């Protein structure tokens, strides 16, 4: 499936797990942290996944040190042999 994270859009981290939750179609108890995320993309998402993080720097300042974690997690995810194509722009 697909994800788009729109920073222009994007108010806090809230907001960023908000995006990842219609994209990524998380439960309503996601728990927006990286250990809830994560816990979606390793058995909930359905991959081959595309992460079309835009406005990532953007994305990140207005949730000091937000965004930057949820990438990991899903780079890290797709570490762990799930296809989420990372697109960085």
């Amino acid at each position: 499936k697909k994800a788009v994270i729109n920073g222009e859009q994007i108010r806090s981290i809230s907001d960023l797990h908000q995006t990842l939750k219609k994209e990524l179609a998380l439960p309503e108890y996601y728990g927006e942290n990286l250990d809830a995320l994560w816990d979606c993309l390793t058995g909930w998402v359905e991959y081959p996944l595309v992460l079309e993080w835009r406005q990532f720097e953007q994305s990140k300042q207005l949730t000091e040190n937000g965004a930057e974690s949820v990438l990991q997690v899903f780079r890290e995810a797709k570490a762990e042999g799930c296809d989420i194509t990372i697109i960085l722009s």
